RNA sequence: ACUUGAGUGCAGAAGAGGAGAGUGGAAUUCCACGUGUAGCGGUGAAAUGCGUAGAGAUGUGGAGGAACACCAGUGGCGAAG
């Protein structure tokens, strides 16, 4: 309701950040399965960055990936943040065979300067 | 008059020394379309701002500018900047 498609493969980006962290449980191509993140955790502001936000974000979004039912799907980290461990153990240690671990902190080789500090 | 000073020669070595042309990627923005929903964002805590006109994220492709990570180090070069 509507589309009940179920597939095995997929790589759901778990991109922790400074403020919050969204785990978009995407497809191997692909399309987004469960676009649920730490904002689905109703705690907003300071409590929306703790490691309980990691375990809760993987709880809801992993519940969605159980809704699509794909058994084997790895995870990846993007952006230097403070929830990566709860994303790892909550993601692969949510009860699946998630065993891929990449590093997608976009370290720009050249690039524009960031804002003044701070 | 003479040769170490200083210069020429001969052979080596080295460098982000300079000027002009061309090329290459990583990253950000923006745009087009797929996928998807209700948050994204920021903070000391929030709000302004963005988002159901479909955002964030994710996939693909295109345009453009600026700076070149790793080597890289109280390393090198320059009269100094």
């Amino acid at each position: 309701r509507r589309v009940k498609k179920n597939i095995e493969s997929g790589i759901a980006h778990i991109r922790s950040t400074f403020n919050n962290t969204i785990v978009t449980i995407t497809d191997t191509h692909g399309n987004a399965i469960s676009w649920s993140s730490a904002g689905a955790l109703g705690f907003r502001g300071s409590r929306k960055s703790t490691p309980f936000a990691a375990q809760m974000a993987a709880e809801t979004a992993a519940k969605g990936s159980i809704e699509h039912g794909l058994k084997t799907l790895e995870v990846t980290v993007k952006g230097p943040g403070s929830g990566r461990e709860a994303a790892i153990r909550a993601l692969q240690a949510a009860g699946l065979e998630v065993t891929a671990i990449r590093d997608v902190t976009p370290v720009p080789h050249n690039g524009c300067r960031p804002p003044k500090r701070r």
